[PDB]
């Protein structure tokens, strides 16, 4: 499939977030810069997405929050990202990945600033999604 932005636009429960990202586009230099980035084919990127269970349409989210989401130096899959890995976002701040092993379980359980993921490693030509429980927030 296509870009971050295309492969966003193909899940029904993510459409609060796109709405997001869209709106800001269309408000600032800065928001437009953005969405350039997501369909930028010679970049790759991390875009953990807050899923509408956790993501309303009367939740606007600043700006700053939306880029906070984009883990903006490689693609990191579930395989790649251990308990105490720290992300670089595009806002200059930083996600923690926190990780234990459960025993019982197939797959590591795993948080990002605490949010649990629902999904691991969507795929996109320029980055991987991975869709989490609730937004993230910028410093």
């Amino acid at each position: 499939s296509g870009n971050l932005l295309q492969v966003l636009m193909s899940f029904p429960s993510l459409t609060n977030f796109l709405t997001e990202v869209l709106a800001y586009s269309n408000s600032s230099a800065r928001g437009r810069a953005f969405l350039e980035h997501l369909t930028d084919l010679s970049i790759r990127g991390t875009l953990f997405v807050p899923q509408n269970s956790g993501l309303g349409e009367n939740e606007t989210l600043s700006g700053r929050d939306i880029e906070h989401h984009l883990a903006n130096v490689s693609m990191f899959f579930y395989n790649d990202l251990v308990n105490g890995t720290t992300l670089q976002t595009r806002v200059g701040s930083k996600l923690l990945i926190t990780a234990s092993q459960d025993p019982l379980q197939p797959t590591e359980t795993r948080f990002v600033d605490g949010r649990a993921i629902l999904q691991w490693d969507i795929f996109a030509s320029n980055g991987i999604i991975h869709v989490i429980s609730r937004p993230l927030k910028a410093p």
